């Protein structure tokens, strides 16, 4: 059950299209997933969590060090979902830190750095979150960690997976827009405390990841 | 500023004149404040908050156990404003607990269930959310504390106060509501994993207050 499939083609579409802010002007190259785009996915791809998970109280846990937005929406994306319609999605959050390698340079570790707390999960429905799912490494350790304790279930929810090659070829469950090895930014992807106010995952310039350094 | 500040004989509205969840009906007493009065009061809070902290970079920290919304939303307009204006702030995002209770009746403890970190917002005007400042225990405390770190500087929220004989004595320096004494769900307010999927903060009714007894 793939995702929207881009190939390593997709031209993008111009940045001045849309409203990207001017200074974030000149490191920006080519626009990518226009924020309604985006929306529209997980405002389906929420009704599809809900097909198999729907009739089981239900846990959702996220994982941070910049993940936030993507997390919140789809649980918005999911609040309602349970009013306006006939089956229930009783739910209990969760959060959880397991950092990450945040730069831009080419991948190679798994650093923890918080939100351990799972000590719960056990025997209930859970799924996981995230942005993006790059090369599958430390999420890999997340979903190995996620093996120790012991729930009902764990499935694998996701907006953006890599085609990465260095993925080791770990398919989630719930991939948004399936994407070729790039850097893309804005809206839960952030880059050293910047691109939060970018709505419009599009691709840094090798020029611009050049500006925030770090 | 308390902001949108409500009295007592406050009769709230009729949930039938709005559109809130089927089940989450018998559970309600009545209604006190709108989704809306909210999505365009918060709103409002990133505008004034954006205000005094302007040009800089602030660390948005929240406090944590079962709300994050709101305080999601208190970003996103504070995300905008830098692109729907000439305006910039980049932004750090923690994820704090200084974990609560979430009951009814008596008090006098604090054990923190992760997100303990401090060691960072230093030299910086920090940023702390709380869904709503009850009796004060909590806010007091962390905020009895990330002072110690000596953060460049210090400021509030809170979607809604809550007024009561029982209370602190504290104000928060950006204030959206001053509510009464009642025990309100709905909006980033819940009630041992319940009532979430209402985006009105309606009042619990003397009868669903007991579907859930602790
Ligand atoms: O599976 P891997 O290939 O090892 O990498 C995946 C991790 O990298 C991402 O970083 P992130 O640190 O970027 O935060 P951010 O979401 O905005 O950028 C994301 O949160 C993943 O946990
Ligand atoms: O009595 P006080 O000292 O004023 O404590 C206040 C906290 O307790 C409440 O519950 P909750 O923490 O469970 O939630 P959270 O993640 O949404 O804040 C509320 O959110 C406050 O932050
Ligand atoms: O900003 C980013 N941070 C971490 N990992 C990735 C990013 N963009 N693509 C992958
Ligand atoms: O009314 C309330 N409902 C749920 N949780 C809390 C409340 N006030 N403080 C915490
Ligand atoms: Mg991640
Ligand atoms: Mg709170």
């Amino acid at each position: 059950s793939p995702g929207v499939v881009i190939s390593d083609d997709e031209p993008g579409y111009d940045l001045d299209l849309f409203c990207i802010p001017n200074h974030y002007a000149e490191d920006l190259e080519r626009v990518f997933i226009p924020h309604g785009l985006i929306m529209d996915r997980t405002e389906r791809l929420a009704r599809d969590v809900m097909k198999e998970m729907g009739g089981h109280h239900i846990v959702a846990l996220c994982v941070l060090a910049g993940g936030y937005k993507f997390f919140a929406d789809l649980l918005d994306y999911i609040k309602a979902l349970n009013r306006n319609s006939d089956r229930s999605i009783p739910m209990t959050v969760d959060f959880i830190r397991l950092g990450s390698y945040c730069n831009d340079q080419s991948t190679g570790d798994i650093k923890v750095i918080g939100g351990d707390d799972l000590s719960t999960l056990t025997g209930k429905n859970v799924l996981i979150v995230e942005d993006i799912i790059d090369t599958g490494k430390t999420m890999q350790t997340l979903l190995s960690l996620v093996r120790q304790y012991n729930p009902k279930m764990v499935k694998v929810a996701s907006l953006l997976v890599k085609r990465t090659p260095r993925s080791v070829g770990y398919k989630p469950d719930f991939v948004g827009f399936e994407i070729p090895d790039k850097f893309v930014v804005g809206y839960a992807l952030d880059y050293n405390e910047y691109f939060r106010d970018l709505n419009h995952v599009c691709v840094i310039s090798e020029t611009g990841k050049a500006k925030y350094k770090a």
